[PDB]
């Protein structure tokens, strides 16, 4: 523990509002931009100092962040952007730990606001326009409020929704008939913007036994549903996938798929259900629907890390190395090891400062060059998910 929990210490005011397509109906829109925004006002007491902590525990119902998992949260900052707390998540405890920084013993009468946006487990949250008490606990006090929540699931030929997004993969969920109306010659083609299919095992195929089974959040409880044994899947040249289904006549099917992302995408990616079918009076024609979702891959997990040596110009051990943001608030420290490494790993993606601390009648050597700005000797580095650049310090007699 770097500090104690001051949820005692921090004195927080919460409201909801709910964002996207049905903000006017009072209902988080799934499928519409939909999403629970949490508004939080706090003070802190003077007596809290750098590595106290406190933490919002987001209950039963919701989770932060949306499409992306694992999810995360952004630090806290003051009016001119400098951080007042690091954010990290425990996902076991869907909690959130706010650790202050240095800011608290640099400022009295520390004073901010946040917000974080959410969205509801799938899992629990199942049914179109349920209202679940959305309970959390801010430093230490309950707020809740009815929230209703709406993924609008139609009963039609062909309806798809994104369930999440990984740095690797989308778990994509494709429901086939769900009108139960007689059809033959059913086909459906997968594809995307940003994503491909590379084998047919990512792709999943499932009859329903009856209309329960297409659960409106399109996240199935696929371990109720038997896999169709031996489905025909094709990937196509293009990286999209074709499932036939052949004559399902009045029967449902739930097609469960894992697109994978492509490297280098940066975006709206797309991914579309094309449903392909002949009627009962022996007409073809073929229906889609399709879901949007931003992302850049090189950012998806949304954290890095990074690391460097510092040497005599004989490695230098136990030279101290803070990590800065770039206003210069100390978010985090170390020091280098017996051979002059250090690293800083599981940090949100960003713009950040390497400070290193000279020994007394030292200085640098000769972006990632050391150099003296504010009374400090730093670097700078832009942290992404990987390829981050390492962050090296020669030093020698001033």
């Amino acid at each position: 523990q770097s500090g104690r929990n001051v949820n005692h210490l921090v004195f927080a005011n919460t409201s909801y509002e709910i964002l996207g397509g049905g903000k006017k109906y009072n209902q988080v829109f799934m499928t519409m931009d939909g999403k629970l925004k949490i508004k939080i006002d706090y003070t802190v007491d003077d007596s809290v100092v750098e590595g106290d902590y406190f933490t919002v525990d987001f209950g039963k119902y919701i989770h932060p962040g949306t499409s992306r998992k694992p999810y995360r949260v952004n630090n806290i900052h003051d009016a001119n952007g400098r951080t007042i707390a690091i954010g990290s998540y425990d996902s076991a405890t869907n909690t959130a730990k706010y650790t202050f920084t240095n800011y608290v013993d640099i400022y009295n009468n520390v004073r901010g606001s946040f917000s974080l946006l959410s969205w509801p487990f799938k899992e629990l949250v199942t049914t179109d326009k349920q209202s679940v008490p959305v309970g959390i606990t801010v430093a230490g006090e309950d707020y809740t409020q009815n929230v209703i929540f709406n993924y609008g699931n139609r009963t039609v030929p062909v309806i798809s929704d994104i369930n999440y997004l990984t740095k690797d993969f989308a778990e994509f969920t494709t429901y086939i008939n769900q009108n139960r109306a007689f059809n033959t010659g059913s086909k459906v083609r997968l594809s995307g913007q940003g994503f491909k299919f590379t084998s047919p095992d990512e792709i999943e195929v499932y009859k329903v036994l009856n209309n329960s089974q297409f659960r409106d959040s399109f996240s199935p409880d696929y371990a109720n549903l038997t896999q169709v044994r031996n489905p025909k899947i094709i990937i196509n040249s293009d990286g999209s996938a074709t499932v036939d289904l052949g004559d399902i006549g009045t029967l449902g099917y739930i097609i469960r798929s894992k697109p994978n992302t492509l490297p280098d995408f940066s975006g709206i990616g797309v991914l579309k259900s094309e449903y392909t079918f002949t009627n009962n009076k022996n007409q073809r024609d073929t229906r889609a629907h399709a879901s949007s979702i931003q992302f850049v891959r090189a950012e998806l997990a949304g954290f890095g890390g990074f690391g460097g040596y510092v040497w005599f110009d004989a490695a230098a051990a136990g030279i101290t190395v803070n990590l800065l943001d770039p206003t210069g608030i100390r978010l985090a420290t170390t020091t280098t090891d017996i051979t002059g490494h250090y690293n800083f790993d599981n940090l949100t993606n960003g713009n950040y400062l390497v400070e290193f601390v000279m020994p007394e009648g030292y200085i640098p050597t000769q972006d990632s060059d050391v150099v003296f700005e504010n009374g400090r000797y730093i670097a700078h580095v832009t942290i992404k998910d990987a390829d981050n650049m390492t962050i090296d310090a020669g030093l020698v007699s001033d």
